Parts: structure tokens; sequence; C-alpha cells
């Protein structure tokens, strides 16, 4: 509640590859944790232009800024100063696979984020591959305790350039550094925007709201 301030910003690496392409990604974010509102802009700093599909990076840039009501323990804003880590797998529908690890910790005032991402099996013809998607529906991902860790099942769609969708379901753990106050049940909705890039997607801008509810209606 001191160390996690109203506005707070981030630092984000990334290192990973995607069908054998390698490339790294440096960013800084900011945003309102309490509000669950952020931006952040990314710089590709290794690999670029990437040769694949913006959007598979895009989820991967920061649960700390989840807005939660009171009676929903925040698991993630609780464990800092030290942190927590997370592991993400995605499975894509045509046998795109990627998994994800993360560290967040917190250091001078700034969240910093440490990610390892590591992408296989995209079809050459795919949508990933042939950089097709435009960007990923709202989204509601199912939180659960489990084995002292907190975690998160989601259903989601990229849109396609043809009008058509992509899908994916997503299984994510998170894991605080220490032991604090596991949540009950309940939902994280996500708006996840692309608001700004450059024709080779080397520098983007994005923006993402996410909510903890109860409800299940829309």
């Amino acid at each position: 509640m001191a160390i996690i301030k109203e506005f707070m910003r981030f630092k984000v690496h990334m290192e990973g590859s995607v069908n054998g392409h390698e490339f790294e990604i440096e960013g800084e974010g900011e945003g309102r944790p309490y509000e669950g509102t952020q931006t952040a802009k990314l710089k590709v700093t290794k690999g670029g232009p990437l040769p694949f599909a913006w959007d598979i990076l895009s989820p991967q840039f920061s649960k700390a800024y989840v807005k939660h009501p009171a009676d929903i323990p925040d698991y993630l804003k609780l464990s800092f100063p030290e942190g927590f880590k997370w592991e993400r797998v995605m499975n894509f529908e045509d046998g795109g696979v990627v998994t994800v690890t993360q560290d967040s910790s917190l250091q001078d005032g700034e969240f910093i984020y440490k990610v390892k991402l590591r992408g296989t099996n995209f079809p050459s013809d795919g949508p990933v591959m042939q950089k097709k998607t435009m960007g990923w529906v709202a989204s509601s991902e199912r939180m659960y305790p489990e084995d002292g860790a907190l975690k998160g099942e989601s259903k989601q769609r990229l849109k396609l350039k043809d009008g058509g969708h992509y899908d994916a379901e997503f299984w994510t753990t998170y894991k605080a550094k220490k032991p604090v106050q596991l949540p009950g049940a309940y939902n994280v909705n996500i708006k996840l925007d692309i608001t700004s890039h450059n024709e080779d997607y080397t520098i983007v801008e994005q923006y993402e709201r996410a909510e903890g509810r109860h409800s299940t209606g829309g």
C-alpha cells in the first residue's frame, strides 16, 4: 500500500525465440495499479524486424496493475517488494505453442520485469508467421488458488486481417516470492490494445485495462 503507489513505472526486458528466430525487446511502462490501467512502449533491440506477429508477445509485457475490489485479496500486489514469478503456456488452435517465464521485482521504486519466451511449431502459412493478426478480443481470465499459487485460465481470440479469428488457450501460474494471502476464485476482465506502432513493429505502444470481479456477466 505504501510500496505500491498510485502511479508506478516499470522496465521490461524480454528475450525469446519464435520458430527459432531469436530476438530481444526492451521497454518501459507506467500506470495506475489501483485503477487497473497501464501503458508500455516496447523497442525491439535484437532480431528485428520480427518475422512473426507482435500479438503473441503483447500479453507478456504486468499483473500488479489489476484493479481489485476490497473483498478480493490482491495477491500479486501483496507479493511486493519481493515480487512474484509466473509461468505461462499458450496453445494455439493450429498447433502453435508459446511458453513464457517471468520474474517481477521492485527496485528503486519501479517494477522490474524479466521475460523469457519460446514459441514453437507455428505453421509457416499460419497467421502468426504471416503476420495476419489484428489484436486480441477483450477477454476474461478465470483465477483460482491451487498448491499455494494463483492460477489463471482463459480462452483467448485474435482477430485476423481476413475478418476471421484465431483461438488460443492460456494457462498461467503466478507464485509470490513470500507467503501472502491467496484469493478465492474470481475473474479478471482484460482489454489489451496496440495503440501505436511503426511500420515493421520494431517500436510498439500498448495499453491495457484489467479489473477483477466476481461477476461473469457482460
